């Protein structure tokens, strides 16, 4: 409408962004350890 | 001088958000599997 190229804005929506970002990372980690299904790691 | 940085919308900044969200999830998963196969020394 005026400047589609750029336009940084930090509205109140940040709540969902910050919460989603943190939750997302936690979800990935959990799944990784879950799928692994291993408690006794091998020894070199 | 009045700059709450308000602006609830979907600007071009989405590029970084979408890319960061996907990359973040991938980072968490990798670390999880890495740490799982990585022993943990005591006194750390």
């Amino acid at each position: 409408e005026g400047c589609p190229t750029n336009g940084p804005k930090i509205p109140s929506i940040a709540t969902g962004m910050v919460g989603a970002l943190l939750l997302l990372l936690v979800v990935a980690l959990g799944i990784g350890l879950f799928m692994r299904r291993r408690h006794i790691v091998r020894k070199r």
